[PDB]
């Protein structure tokens, strides 16, 4: 909610990678953060920092539309979709998968059927998409495709292309177990051709040092004919000597330890420690067996349909291969030709490759060489003899990988359907960074400056595209030619010689060495920009795509030096052997390792530029291969060399947030509130008033033709701007229904009709109490947050609205609280007056009426007597009756009298009744009492004058 005014950005973590962190204050280049996990305060240099992506860029698709194009928000998007079960992401051409480790419900048939003819956008990022859009794109333009997959894990790669071939094998097949056969004969080709071409280096235990292309072919109607594997690149240097820690090919472990003594004694095979070519001896492979693993090569072998007598071949040339190493030559005394005083492996060599041992040693040794018309014996010295061995091994070992190729082929494209069209599957070894680079590390990122020079175009053309789609105009150069000048600064022949091209010069100068080598550089190549001094074992730096590469040019002449003996060569085309000749079959030195590296990379991108370019990128999450771990600095290492984070940097510089009309206005009609007319109809000018609202600069976005075109960034401030104001609405609405409800309030307890009852008084005071306590105390809440929001709002205001308003509103209700409560106090002992009053009146009326009623009962009778005593008895109790009446008169209307004084000073209503029904009283009952009593003592006048009468007589 409140991410806004967080202010997150990305800061460099040992543990993650990367984590937020709150950016507090710059000073100078630095800058204070508040790491967002345990709040502690760092400083850190403000260019390692990191833009941080709006929350909307969740797990985003295509990370080509982060509004934030970094490497902290890359792998931040992949660590999210990876731990939600998403392996695939798009980045722009890319498809970025991480292995799993897992088996996932990702791979059903019911899938594929969701799949085919979609478009990437319209389903979640999935290797069927690519295969899918790569097949119906041959279909459709009618031209072959090639499916670009790097990574550094025989398991995660090979199943991204068994992947490939099933969704080719579903969506373009006619008939199952005929079905799968093509997927069956290629696992059982993986195995060969990894024996013998992948090896264990510094950082990985089984490297392909080759490109694998694995062809599918189909017909003019789409059906799939059949396969083939095209290789390239092979890394035949590493037959002679290997870098500490790694190993040559696997299939020369597998054979010196896993042959038996007879096989052993067949092939002439020596213990490890006796083969110049084997650098480090029996380095060993962590949980495997090279005995164990020389069965299984075979068993493949068997599989794959190779006969035994070629197996032989294949192992009898390995011998033979490792037998050259063992060749010693000798300077003779004062003489610069060569000398071979034993020429046991001579023989071995010799009878390994079926030719002669006379022919071998004069044919190394004093070699004939063409002049005129005649061949003409020319001596050579130890260092040419030891460059020929080296070169004879290296070829041949070529030549039995390719034929070996060819042999499966053989059993691959065994009808030879001839395609119309193929979809092309490449496996290279990618961009390397060693602790030590040499002059092999230089020929492999050579290769994948040139791949990802091919994807920068790609990528070129078709961005290309789209501008004009959308009408913009395209002013960018070739994003291939970003590349280009480190491209030049390694293979350029001449102008500028690359750095090839200087190595060759000094492998062809007697007195050259490798310092003399690195000082030509140095002169030659300084002033190049992408070229750099070390700062220090290393010799030079080159500024590839994936950052600067140190490198150590030591032995990098003996390593470029690859001159063919032509008369050897003869011999070997010659062999009696026929294995050894069938390798030798098309024959025929200024010949240099890097010469011949950038054909055959110019015969791979030949083959790469006349296809349309699909790109997969596979990475290890762990080195453990356990589940569900990430290890952010393995995969930002593999990030940083796979080129995802160099297309990350093309569209970071151009245009890449491209956003529909309705839809912008739709999400940031907030921030341009009245600049669009209520009946307007035309999305496109709509989005044209917003951009003018907002003051953007015309370098910050292009208005297509459905599409706006955003740089990088803007998005990212307008969504801040966009919470930094519906957090402002959020606040106005909660402030004006706090006020109101204070007025209204307040307006309720100003009010003074609180009933005319003592049970109407009280109950408001227990609403008063029940307001205190439950409604009250809600609201002096929604005062703080209120304030607190308001003054963070104020940081990163109609009138009322204000902390300083509301705080003074809030006090003049507490005011009214206080009035409110003291009146019904004051009203509640005014109810229990009048109460007491009301009763002690009606008491004395009551009293008086039940003494007026039983009073005049009595004298009713108008009892006399019967003697003249008893007459006067009775005029004692009716002169006491009429003496009592005046005092009770008398005592219970001055009661009555102050009873009504006392309700008028308490404003009582009905006060002129009372008095009424007093004087009623008065008027009526009690008057006749009275009126009763004179009569009852006139009775007793008339009585007592008889009485007295008749005493008389």
């Amino acid at each position: 909610a409140d991410w806004a005014a967080k202010k997150l950005v990305w800061v460099p973590s040992d543990k993650s990678g990367f984590e937020p962190a709150s950016l507090k204050e710059e000073v100078g280049e630095e800058a204070i953060v508040e790491l967002v996990e345990n709040g502690k305060k760092v400083k850190v240099n403000k260019d390692d920092i990191q833009k941080m992506n709006p929350p909307k860029f969740s797990k985003v698709e295509d990370m080509a539309e982060l509004t934030c194009l970094n490497e902290a928000s890359v792998l931040h998007n992949l660590k999210e979709r990876y731990y939600s079960g998403l392996i695939y992401t798009y980045s722009g051409l890319f498809c970025v998968v991480i292995n799993p480790y897992k088996n996932l419900p990702i791979y059903s048939e019911e899938i594929v059927e969701m799949y085919k003819g979609k478009k990437r956008h319209e389903m979640p990022p999935h290797i069927y998409a690519i295969t899918d859009t790569a097949y119906r794109s041959m279909m459709q333009d009618r031209e072959d495709q090639s499916i670009l997959c790097t990574g550094e894990s025989g398991a995660g790669k090979t199943e991204n292309t068994k992947k490939v071939i099933q969704y080719l094998a579903y969506v373009a097949s006619s008939h199952k177990k005929d079905q799968g056969e093509l997927e069956r004969q290629l696992l059982q080709a993986n195995p060969i051709l990894e024996a013998f071409g992948n090896a264990k280096t510094v950082k990985n235990d089984n490297s392909s040092r080759f490109g694998k292309f694995i062809r599918i072919n189909f017909d003019v109607n789409g059906y799939i004919v059949g396969a083939n594997i095209e290789t390239y690149l092979l890394e035949k240097s590493r037959a002679i000597r290997q870098a500490k820690e790694e190993r040559t090919f696997h299939i020369f472990y597998y054979l010196l330890s896993g042959a038996g003594e007879h096989l052993k004694t067949d092939l002439l095979l020596e213990p490890y420690n006796k083969y110049r070519f084997l650098s480090n001896g029996h380095v060993t492979i962590p949980g495997q067996q090279d005995k164990d693993m020389f069965q299984e090569t075979m068993e493949a072998m068997r599989i794959m349909g190779i006969p035994e007598e070629e197996q032989m071949g294949l192992l009898r040339v390995i011998s033979g291969v490792l037998q050259l190493g063992n060749i010693v030559f000798k300077k003779e005394r004062n003489t610069d030709q060569a000398s071979m005083p034993d020429n046991t492996a001579a023989q071995k060599v010799s009878h390994l490759l079926g030719i002669n041992v006379t022919d071998f040693t004069r044919g190394i040794l004093t070699p004939r060489i063409k002049v005129g018309r005649d061949y003409v014996q020319k001596a050579q010295t130890k260092e040419q003899a030891d460059f020929a061995i080296e070169a004879l091994a290296k070829a041949t070992y070529e030549r039995m990988f390719r034929w070996l190729v060819l042999r499966i082929n053989k059993a691959l494209d065994k009808t030879k359907r001839q395609g119309a069209s193929f979809i092309g599957i490449l496996d290279i070894a990618g961009f390397e960074i060693f602790d030590l680079n040499s002059f092999e590390q230089l020929c492999i990122n050579y290769t994948n400056e040139k791949l990802q020079q091919l994807f920068n175009h790609t990528m070129f053309i078709l961005e290309q595209e789209e501008y004009q789609r959308e009408g913009i105009e395209w002013n960018f150069i070739d994003f291939g030619l970003d590349l280009q000048p480190c491209i030049d600064l390694i293979e350029k022949p001449a102008g500028p010689p690359g750095i090839l091209a200087l190595l060759d010069e000094e492998c062809w100068f007697p007195k050259a060495t490798d310092k003399s080598f690195v000082e030509k550089v140095m002169q030659e190549q300084g002033t190049h920009p992408k070229f750099q001094k070390p700062k220090d074992k290393a010799d030079f730096c080159i500024i590839h795509y994936a950052g600067k590469v140190d490198y150590k040019a030591d032995e990098w002449l003996m390593k470029n030096m690859d001159p063919l003996n032509d008369n050897i060569a003869t011999l070997l085309h010659q062999s009696s052997d026929k294995f050894v000749s069938e390798l030798w079959k098309d024959v025929d030195m200024f010949r240099t390792v890097g010469q011949l590296y950038k054909e055959q990379l110019a015969k791979l991108m030949a083959t790469l530029r006349n296809t349309n370019p699909n790109f997969v990128r596979c990475i290890i999450p762990n080195h453990e291969k356990k589940a569900g771990k990430l290890d952010p600095h393995l995969v930002l290492d593999q990030l940083r060399c796979n080129g995802v984070l160099e297309g990350i940097r093309i569209c970071r510089q151009g245009f890449p947030n491209r956003v529909v009309f309705q839809e912008f206005r739709q999400r940031y009609e907030i921030l341009t509130p009245n600049s669009i007319p209520k009946g307007f109809m035309d999305g496109k000018q709509a989005c044209v008033l917003m951009i003018k609202a907002l003051e953007l600069d015309s370098n910050l976005y292009r208005i297509g033709q459905s599409k706006v075109f955003f740089r990088a960034g803007v998005l990212a401030h307008l969504e801040e701007e966009r919470a930094s104001e519906q957090t402002k609405s959020d606040y106005l609405k909660r402030a004006n229904e706090l006020v109101q409800w204070i007025n209204d309030k307040q307006a309720s307890l100003e009010s003074r009709d609180f009933g005319d009852s003592i049970e109407s008084v009280q109950s408001f005071m227990n609403a008063h109490k029940e307001y205190k306590k439950t409604e009250k105390p809600p609201k002096g809440q929604e005062v703080s947050e209120l304030e607190a929001i308001y003054n963070s709002l104020q940081t990163k205001a109609p009138a009322g609205l204000t902390p300083n308003e509301i705080d003074s509103t809030w006090s003049a209700l507490e005011k009214a609280e206080q009035e409110h409560a003291e009146a019904l106090r004051i009203e509640l002992k005014r109810q229990k007056k009048i109460a007491v009053l009301l009763q002690k009146y009606n008491r004395i009326l009551k009293k008086l009426e039940n003494w007026a009623t039983t009073k005049s009962v009595y004298l009713g009778s108008n009892e006399t007597g019967d003697s003249i005593t008893a007459v006067q008895a009775k005029l004692k109790n009716l002169e006491a009756f009429d003496g009592e009446c005046q005092s009770l008169e008398g005592q219970s209307n001055s009661d009555l009298l102050s009873i009504l004084a006392q309700l008028t000073e308490l404003n009582y209503n009905g006060v002129p009744e009372l008095t009424e029904r007093k004087d009623t009283f008065f008027a009526q009952q009690w008057t006749g009492v009275k009126s009763s009593a004179e009569t009852y003592k006139n009775t007793l006048l008339a009585e007592l004058e008889r009485l007295q009468k008749i005493e008389d007589a």
